[PDB]
């Protein structure tokens, strides 16, 4: 029920403030105003910020219902007329209702390619101006014609905090659903999706089946602390894809080979770090499909046996997949209250390793007709203190991805990190059984 969650004292005081100063459309209309989520406080302090283009080529195009669409696709998905303000220090989000929805449109002189001039206005103004705690709605839309209108892009702006790899996709597709006007299951929203959270919370916090677990869980855990800590630097490898052991998950083989990575240069046989996972796994309806970031960063923990024991690499594969599904039902949980409520740690500790796999879309389809629509986009990400390996599974390729500040992890430690943990997974492929002791990188 809206406005049960807010922490403002009078939310629509706070709301017509920012008409007053311009921030957010005056003819808009105060719906909710909830807590942003720590996964969303993540996002935006990093400065995620997305462009997805589509470049549409055809005859056929009808501009007036391409503009309709996304007035639609804003008002189905609350989330695309949500706006993030910070008062206090942690963020709200408004979100806002009876909101049209107006496109930046540019007719190119003949012969000025459209993607140029979309590359321009990022680089230009669209992210070194970006400032998303503002109160400025993020998600905007451009149309960038050819003179003839028979060669388009089109560029939907947004904060990673409105999306994840499991919705993305819905987006794209309840957009070009809605310009071939067809029909769309309702869908819940991401506001929805918090208050179901809260209700299947508990009175008692420590009665909480999920605080328990998670106590449980990480019950004698340490987490390694980095060093004292520039620019973003992305790091690649590529390798032909792991041949699975039944039973194993591609993430698994990848949050395994971190472990083994870990155990090595901390010298530890009881590893914590942070994994992604969609958190998605809440017993409500359209969970599979509203649109938002139900993303979270939990704790991934692997023990390892005394060296007696003599384990294989398929013994730390099924161990580590266990120490992922056993968290399925509990992984939905702000970091800071798993801390808070069932650990001694500081509420406030990061994770200073984030291991990310999605073996989710990597392709995006925007299906249009009467028309080739091809797909691109820009990105910004800019990690703090943190580490991030992200691994995506391509037909030719497993890509591993190193993301960090360079004051963090420098090019030479960030290259050898990537080529170790890569080497690793592929071991792991090879032979399954091999001894872990017998394991050389
Ligand atoms: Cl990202």
């Amino acid at each position: 029920e809206p406005f049960s969650l807010s922490p403002i004292k009078d939310p629509q005081a706070l709301h017509k403030e920012l008409c007053s100063k311009n921030v957010i459309p005056v003819t808009s209309t105060l719906e909710d105003l909830l807590p942003a989520t720590q996964a969303q406080h993540v996002f935006i302090k990093r400065g995620t910020f997305h462009s997805y283009n589509w470049t549409i080529k055809g005859r056929s195009l009808n501009m007036d219902r391409l503009r309709e669409t996304c007035q639609s696709l804003v008002d189905r998905h609350s989330i695309l007329r949500t706006s993030f303000v910070e008062h206090e220090g942690h963020p709200i989000q408004l979100v806002l209702a009876n909101l049209d929805v107006k496109v930046r449109e540019v007719q190119c002189w003949p012969g000025e390619d459209p993607m140029e001039v979309c590359k321009a206005l990022w680089d230009g103004k669209d992210w070194p101006t970006l400032n998303v705690l503002g109160g400025s709605l993020p998600v905007r839309f451009t149309l960038v014609s050819c003179p003839g209108n028979e060669h388009v892009v089109l560029t939907i702006q947004i904060s990673h905090s409105q999306w994840d790899g499991v919705s993305i996709p819905k987006l794209f597709s309840d957009f070009a659903a809605i310009y071939n006007q067809t029909p769309l299951p309702p869908t819940s929203d991401f506001a929805h999706y918090l208050y179901h959270r809260v209700s299947s919370a508990r009175e008692d916090v420590q009665q909480d089946p999920t605080f328990q677990f998670w106590r449980h869980y990480l019950d004698g855990a340490k987490m390694a602390v980095p060093f004292a800590p520039g620019q973003t630097l992305w790091t690649f490898k590529g390798i032909v894809p792991p041949t699975l052991p039944s039973g194993i998950t591609m993430a698994t083989l990848v949050k395994a080979a971190t472990a083994l990575f870990l155990s090595y240069h901390l010298g530890s046989r009881d590893v914590v770090f942070g994994h992604t996972v969609n958190g998605r796994n809440l017993p409500m309806d359209n969970i599979e499909s509203l649109l938002g970031c139900t993303l979270n960063f939990v704790p991934l923990r692997v023990t390892f046996p005394e060296d007696s024991t003599d384990w294989t690499v398929m013994d730390l594969l099924h161990h580590t997949q266990t120490q992922y599904t056993r968290a399925l039902s509990h992984e939905h949980v702000e970091l800071r209250d798993i801390f808070q409520h069932s650990t001694n740690w500081p509420a406030e500790t990061p994770l200073s390793l984030i291991v990310q796999h999605q073996n989710i879309d990597l392709s995006f389809s925007l299906p249009l007709r009467g028309l080739d629509v091809q797909y691109s986009k820009f990105a910004r990400f800019d990690p703090l203190d943190e580490v991030w390996i992200f691994t995506e599974p391509h037909a030719d390729r497993l890509e591993v991805q190193v993301c960090a500040n360079s004051r963090v992890l420098g090019q030479e430690q960030a290259t050898e990190l990537a080529n170790n943990i890569s080497a690793i997974i592929t071991k792991f492929s090879t032979d399954p059984t091999a001894r872990l002791l017998d394991i050389t990188f």
